[PDB]
C-alpha cells in the first residue's frame, strides 16, 4: 500500500511536466520518421515533407497571435485612426475607383468574350435588385454584406476560373475526396455482399453517407473541422462585416450538411435573433455537403467547378439572406462563444464514430423513402399529362415541357445561349421539385452524350449541350434546396431548439428561395467569367 | 417607400374580391380546355366530360343543402310529426311487412337456388344470435343498430352482385385502383435498381405501403378524403342510428388503414366511452385498407368482391360492436365536432407527401419483422408437430391438418359445401394466425389451379375448389383482424391517446372476435347472394 | 337473464376448482399420449419419454424444496455450528490441502503434457496478479469471490475437456441450438426471396437476431429462461459469495445478449451500487448470446469449446470484476426482489413475440451501419498504412503486421506456442478493434485451411496453426468487448436507468478491459488442460 501510494505521488507531482515530456517525444519521434524518409529518397517523401512543413508553420502562427495579439493591436491602432479621420473624402474616392476598375473590367474582358458572357453580369444586377424589391424590410437594408460578397465570389472565382495553378489544386482535392469516400464502397461490401452492386442507390450510395458522417464525427471530437471553420468565418467576420454566429454556420456548410451544420452552434439556438435563423437556412439551402461530391464527380461532373461552388456559395448565401431579410434587433450572441464549438462528449475517437455512425440511420431511411414516394409520383403526374395532351392531339405532354418552358428565363438571365436554356431548365426544375442528385444524373448523361460525340440533332430534338452550358448547369444545381427538404430542415431545427418552433417555420419558405437565388449568382459570376468555347 | 406602401394599401383593400376573381378566372379557363376537348372529339373527351358534370352537380348539391338547410327541416318536419303521431299502431304494420318480405323472397329465391345458399342464412342468424348470447351487456341492447346494419349490407351486396351495372362499377375501380398503386412499383426502380423484382415483397410490394401513404395525406390535405367520409357517415347516421364519431371512424376505414383512421378524430379520443373505443377498434379490424387492394387483385382475387366486402364491412363492423359491447353511457362528442376534421398542418402539398411519406418508416419495418419471427415460428411448428407425429405413425401432422378440423365448422355455417369448408378452414387459420397476405396467397393458388384445370383429385388430395367457395372465401379473409397485429393497434391507440391507455387493453381482444364475425357475416349474405355454379 | 346469472354464479364458485381440473384432464392426456408412444416403439420415443422424466423430477424437486425449506434448514442448522466452532483451527488445514491438491495435479498432468500446458497456468497467475496490481480501490479485496471463481471454471472445463460423456453433450446442445436459428434462415427467404443467399450478412446472419429475440420473449414470458438463471444464480451465490443482483445478471448472460440482459433487474437498476453496475458491464462485455452460436458454429467453431466458453465467462467475469472494482458500500437489494424477475406484460404469447420482434428493429440497423463504417476505416488504415511505408522501402505494412506484434504477449502468455502466437495476436486485434464476427470468420479460414491439407509454409509465411491455438483462439475471443461496442452498452444502460447516467460512463472503460481479461483466463485454463497434438 505505501508502494502504491508513493507512486500516486510522484504521479501527481509530474502530471503536466509528464504529458509536455511524452507528446514531445512522440513529436519528436514523427520528426525522426520524417528525416529518414527524406534521407532515404527526397522525392518519394515530398508529400509527407510538404504535409510536416504546412503543419508546422500554421502551428507557430497560431501560437505567434495567440501570445502577440496586443502587441499587433497596438501596431494597428495608429493605422486605424488615421484611416477613420480621413475617411470622410476617402470613402467617395474609393467608391469612385471600385466602379471605375469595374467598367474598365467587364468592357475590356466581357465585350471582347462575346454577348452571353456579358448577359450573366446583367443577370446578377437583375437578381438582386429583385432580391431588393421584394425584401422584408427594404427600407433597412445594409448594403456592405451585399457588395463584399459579391467582390469575395467574383475574386475566388477569377483565382480559380482564370489561373492555371488555381485550377489545378481544386482538381487535386476532388479526386482525393472520391478516393477516400470510395474507401466507403469497398467497406460495404462484406454487409451487402459483392452483389451489392446490384442495387447501386441503396447499397453503394447511402453507405457513403454513413462513412462521411462517421469520419466527421471523429474529425469534430480531434478538433481540425473546428479550425477551417473559425478561419473561414474570420475572413468572412472582417470583411462581410456579418454576425458571428451566421458566419461560422456558413462556412460549416462549404463542407458539412444541412441536417448537421446548426450542431455547431446549438447551444445558442434558442437565443438567435429572426434575421440570423433565416441566414442560417439560407446557408443550409444554398451549399452540398461532402458526402455527394464524390458521387457528383463520379457521374461525370467537373471537380473543380464543384468545388468552387460550394465554396462561392456562402458568400452568396449571406449576402442574399442580408438583402433578402435584413436584421433589425440587436445581436446577443458573442464573438468568443460562438467561434467555440464544444467537444463530442464521447470518451475515445472509436465512441465518436459510432455516435457519428449512428446518427445516420434516421437520414438515410428518411432520403430513400421519400425519394420512392416522389418519383412514383412523377410517374403518375406524366402519365396524367399525357393523358390529358392526347384529348388535344399532343400525347407528349409531360413534366419537362412544361419545366421547359417554365423556367426558360432564369436560364437565359444565367448567360446560357437561347437553344441551351430549355436543356437547363429542364435540369433546374428536376433540382427544384426533386432533389439534385436525379438534375446530376441528367446532367451527366447530357456530358457524356457530347463526349461520345455524334448528331447534335439525331432530329429537331437537341441531344446534348455545349461546354459552358454544362458549366454554368454545374453551378446553378449546386444545392440542397428542394421543395421535398423543406420539411426535414424545419423537423431537425425544432428539435435542437424547441423553443423558436415558430420562427423556424415562419422564415422556412424564403430560406429556399434565397438559396435559389443564390445559386444563381454563382452560376451568373461563372458564367461572365467562363469564355466561349 | 410610398409606392410599396400604395400597393400594399390597394392589395389589403381588394383581398376577397382578388382571390375570387382569381379563383374564377382559373375555373374559367379549366371549363374553355373542357369545351375545346369536346368540340374537337367528343367520344375522347368522354370522361373529362363526366367528370365535369359530376362534379358541378355535387358542389351545387352541397351550397344548395348549406344555404337553403333551414327551408328543407321547415319543409320536412309536418311529416315527421304525422309519423310520430300515428307511429305507436304503424310499427307493428311495418315489421310485419318486413317479415313477411323476407320469408317470400327467402324461399323463393334461396330454396329455387339450393340448399347451400340457404345454410348462409341459418349461419347468418346462428351468428347474430351467438354473438347476443355472450354480450358484455346482454341485457341493454339496441336492435335498431343490428337490423339496419344487416339490411344495408343485404342491399348493396344485392345491387352489386345481382345487377349487372353494379358489378361491372366495381371491376372498373378496382382496375383503376390497381393501375393507380402500380405506378408506385414503377418509381420504386430507382431506389432498388431494375433488379428489385429479384426480392419481391421487400422492394415491390412494401414500397407500395409508402406511396400509398403519402398519396392519402395529399388528399388529407386538400380535403376529399374527408368530403367522402362525411357522406358515408351521415348516411349510417340517418338509417343505423350509431353515434358520430363512430360512424366517422367506420366511413374512413373502408379506404384507410386501422393505425392511421384513428387519427381522424385523435383530437377527441380521449374523452370517448368504452363503447365508441371498442366500435373504433371492431371497425379498424374488419375491413382493409386500399393499398393491400392492388396486390390482392393482383394475385387473382376479384377486384368486386373484394371493394363489395371492404364496403359491406364497416356497417357490419358497426352493427356486431352494437350487439357485442352495447352502450351504456352517454356520448359527450358533438355531430359537428366529429365529421370535422383538422387538415393536415403541412403549409403544401409536398410538405404533406413529405411527412405522410416520412410516417410509413415504421409501419413497414414492423412489418417485414413481424413476417419474419413468425414464419419462422410456423415452420418450428411445422417440424415439431410432424416429429411427434412420427411417434403415433402419421408423419404428416401439420399446423394445416389441425386447423382444418378446427375451423371446418365456421365454413360449413357460411354456406361452403362439406368437401371445400376444410379447404376454407386452412385458410381462415392462415388469416387469424398469421397475416391475411399469406392466405391471400394461398388463395390465388387455389384459384389458378382451378383456371388452369385438371384433376380435381390428383389423389384422395383435393387439388381446387369451387368458384363460389372462392368468393365466400374472398369475403370472409377480407380484414386486418389477425392477433399478431393485435400489439400495434394497442400500441399506436395508446400513443394517440395516452389517458386511455387502460380501456384500449381491456376491450382490445373482444375486438378481434368482433371483427372475425362481421367478415363472416359478409361472407353469410355473399353465400346466400351467389348462386351455385 | 336469470340463467346467465346462476351460469355466473357457477363459475365463480368453481372458479380454483375448474382452473386446476382442466390442467389436470390436460397433463393426464399428455401423459397418455406419452404412454402410447413408448407402448408402440419405445425406442423412437426415447426422446420425449426423457424430456418427460427429467420434467417431473425438476417439478418434484421445486415443490419438496418449497414446501420443506424449513425441515431442511433445521437439519442442517447443527452443522453450520459445528463447522463454525472448529473453523478457526480447521480453515488452515483446508487451505493447505488445497495447495497440496493444486500441486501435485499441476506437476504430474502439466509436466507430462508439456512447457506450453504450464505456461498457460502462468499466464492465469500473470493475470490475476496484473490486476490486482491496477485495481480501483486495492487494499479493500475479498479473495472467495476470486478463488472460488478460477476453482469453479476449473472444474467446468475438466469435466467438459477431459470427459466423454461431457464433451458429447455440449456438441448436441450447439447442434441443437444450429438448428433452431436455422429455421430462422427458411422463415426468412419469403420477405426476401430465394435470392436471400446473394446478400448473406443483410438477408441470412441479421434475421437471426430477430428470430433469438422472439423466441427469448416468449420463453420469458412462459418463464422457463427465469427458473434456468435462478438455478446458476444460485449455485455462484452460494459458492463464490457475491451479491445477489450481480449473480442473477452474470447467469442471464450466458445465454442472452448484453443489451438485454439487464432488463431482468431493470426495476432495480436506479439502485445498485457502483460495483453491482461494473459487475454487470464486465459480465455483458465478457460472454456472447445464442444467436450469433449457431453462425459461429456453422463458420466451423467447434460447438464444445464455444458452449463451454460462454459457460466458464460468467464466473470468470464475476471474479475479475471483484478484483478490479470491490465494492466498499452496502447492497440494498435483496435475494427476493432480485431472483423474482417480472414477466412479459404481453397479455398473450403472440403479443410477446411481436413485441420481442419489433424491439430488434434498433439492433440489427446499428450493427448494420457500424459494420460499414469500421470496415471502410480499416480499408482507409491499410491504404494510408501502406502508402507510409513505401517511403521506408516496406509496402507490405498494414494493420495486420502491427497487430501481430503488439498483442503477441498476451497470446504467449495463454500457452500458445511461439510460432502461432502472431497469427492469434491478429485475431485478438481484430476481435478488439472491430467485432468477434470477423475474427471468427478469419480464425474460420484458418481452420478450413488446415483441414484441407498442404503446405504449412506455402514460402516464408505461415498458412495454417495447430488445433490447440485454434481452442484457446475459440476461448479468447468469444466475447463482446469490442471498442464500438463500447456506446451501444452506455446508451442502453443510459436508457433503462436515465438517474444513474454518470456513474454508467464513469465505469464503462474498465468493463472493457475487465472482460477482455476474463476472456483470457479462460483461454489460460483451457490450455492448461488441452493436451499438444
Ligand atoms: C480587375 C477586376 C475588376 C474590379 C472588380 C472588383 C474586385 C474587388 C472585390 C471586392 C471589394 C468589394 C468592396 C465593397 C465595398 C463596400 C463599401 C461599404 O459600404 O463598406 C465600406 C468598406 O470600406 C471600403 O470601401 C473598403 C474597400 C476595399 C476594396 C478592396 C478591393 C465601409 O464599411 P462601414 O464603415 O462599416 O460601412
Ligand atoms: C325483396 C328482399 C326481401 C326484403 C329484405 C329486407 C330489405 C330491407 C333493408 C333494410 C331495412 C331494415 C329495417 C330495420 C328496421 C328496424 C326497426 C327499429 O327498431 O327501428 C325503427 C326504424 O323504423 C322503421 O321501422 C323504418 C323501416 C323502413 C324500412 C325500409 C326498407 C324505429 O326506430 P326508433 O324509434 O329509433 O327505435
Ligand atoms: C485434482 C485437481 C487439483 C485441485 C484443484 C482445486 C479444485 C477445487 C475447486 C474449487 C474450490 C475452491 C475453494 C476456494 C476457497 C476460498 C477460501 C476462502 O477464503 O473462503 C472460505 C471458503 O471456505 C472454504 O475453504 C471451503 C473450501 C471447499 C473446497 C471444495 C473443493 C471461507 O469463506 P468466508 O468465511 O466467507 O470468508
Ligand atoms: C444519398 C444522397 C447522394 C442523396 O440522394 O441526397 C438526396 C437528398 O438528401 C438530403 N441530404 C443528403 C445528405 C446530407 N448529409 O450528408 N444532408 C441532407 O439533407 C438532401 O436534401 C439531398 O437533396
Ligand atoms: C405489405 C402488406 C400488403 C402486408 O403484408 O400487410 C400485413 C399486415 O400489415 C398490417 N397493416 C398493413 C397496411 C396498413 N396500412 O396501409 N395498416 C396495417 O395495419 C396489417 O395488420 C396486415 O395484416
Ligand atoms: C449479427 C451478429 C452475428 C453480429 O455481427 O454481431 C456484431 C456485434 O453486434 C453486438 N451484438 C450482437 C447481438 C446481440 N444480441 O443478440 N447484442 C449485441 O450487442 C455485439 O457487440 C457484436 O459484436
Amino acid at each position: 500500500e505505501r508502494m502504491c501510494g508513493r507512486m500516486s505521488d510522484f504521479c501527481r507531482e509530474h502530471k503536466t511536466t509528464l504529458r509536455y515530456i511524452i507528446w514531445g517525444i512522440l513529436i519528436a519521434g514523427y520528426l525522426a520518421l520524417v528525416i529518414a524518409a527524406c534521407v532515404m529518397n527526397f522525392h518519394r517523401a515530398l508529400p509527407l515533407f510538404v504535409i510536416t512543413v504546412v503543419a508546422i508553420f500554421f502551428v507557430v502562427w497560431d501560437h505567434l497571435m495567440a501570445k502577440y495579439e496586443s502587441q499587433i493591436a497596438r501596431f494597428l491602432s495608429p493605422g486605424q485612426r488615421l484611416l477613420d479621420s480621413h475617411w470622410f473624402w476617402l470613402k467617395w474616392v474609393i467608391w469612385g475607383c471600385l466602379i471605375l476598375g469595374v467598367i474598365l473590367w467587364l468592357v475590356f474582358d466581357t465585350a471582347k468574350l462575346g454577348q452571353q458572357q456579358l448577359v450573366s453580369f446583367g443577370g446578377l444586377i437583375i437578381y438582386t435588385s429583385l432580391t431588393f424589391l421584394f425584401s422584408k424590410h427594404p427600407t433597412k437594408v445594409y448594403w456592405r454584406p451585399v457588395f463584399w460578397g459579391i467582390g469575395l465570389q467574383f475574386l475566388l472565382g477569377l483565382l480559380i476560373l482564370r489561373t492555371e495553378p488555381g485550377f489545378m489544386a481544386f482538381d487535386w482535392l476532388g479526386k482525393q475526396v472520391q478516393t477516400f469516400l470510395g474507401y466507403s464502397d469497398a467497406g460495404a461490401s462484406f454487409v451487402f455482399g459483392e452483389k451489392y452492386t446490384d442495387h447501386f442507390f441503396a447499397f453503394k450510395v447511402l453507405p457513403i453517407v454513413i462513412f462521411f458522417s462517421t469520419v466527421m464525427s471523429m474529425l469534430y471530437y480531434l478538433g481540425l473541422m473546428q479550425w477551417i471553420i473559425r478561419k473561414v468565418g474570420w475572413v468572412m467576420l472582417v470583411t462581410m462585416g456579418t454576425s458571428p454566429v451566421e458566419s461560422v454556420v456558413a462556412s460549416g456548410n462549404i463542407f458539412i450538411g444541412q441536417t448537421e451544420s446548426p450542431l455547431l452552434v446549438r447551444p445558442y439556438l434558442p437565443y438567435v435573433t429572426k434575421s440570423e435563423l433565416h441566414a442560417i437556412m439560407t446557408a443550409g439551402f444554398s451549399t452540398i455537403a461532402g458526402s455527394v461530391l464524390g458521387a457528383y464527380i463520379s457521374f461525370g461532373v467537373s471537380s473543380s467547378h464543384l468545388l468552387t461552388a460550394s465554396v462561392m456559395s456562402a458568400p452568396a448565401a449571406l449576402a442574399i439572406s442580408k438583402l433578402f431579410w435584413p436584421e433589425t434587433e440587436t445581436p446577443k450572441i458573442n464573438l468568443k462563444n460562438a467561434m467555440k464549438m464544444e467537444s463530442g462528449d464521447s470518451r475515445n475517437l472509436l465512441e465518436a464514430a459510432t455516435q457519428g455512425a449512428s446518427s445516420s440511420i434516421s437520414l438515410v431511411a428518411n432520403i430513400a423513402v421519400n425519394l420512392i414516394a416522389f418519383l412514383a409520383l412523377l410517374s403518375f403526374m406524366n402519365s396524367a399529362l399525357s393523358w390529358l395532351g392526347n384529348m388535344f392531339d399532343y400525347p407528349q405532354l409531360s413534366f419537362e415541357v412544361i419545366c421547359s418552358y417554365v423556367f426558360m428565363p432564369f436560364a437565359f438571365m444565367m448567360g446560357v445561349d437561347w437553344q441551351d436554356s430549355f436543356m437547363v431548365a429542364k435540369l433546374i426544375g428536376y433540382k427544384t421539385f426533386f432533389n439534385e442528385f436525379v438534375a446530376y444524373q441528367q446532367l451527366s448523361k447530357l456530358i457524356s452524350l457530347r463526349q461520345v460525340g455524334g448528331p447534335k440533332f439525331v432530329d429537331g430534338v437537341q441531344q446534348y449541350m455545349s461546354m459552358r452550358s454544362e458549366a454554368i448547369s454545374t453551378y446553378a444545381l449546386c444545392g440542397f434546396a428542394n421543395f421535398g427538404s423543406l420539411g426535414i430542415v424545419i423537423g431537425g431545427l425544432t428539435s435542437m431548439a424547441p423553443s423558436r418552433k415558430r420562427d423556424i417555420t415562419a422564415g422556412a419558405m424564403r430560406a429556399l428561395i434565397a438559396g435559389t437565388i443564390a445559386c444563381f449568382l454563382t452560376a451568373c459570376i461563372a458564367g461572365m467569367l467562363t469564355n466561349t468555347p
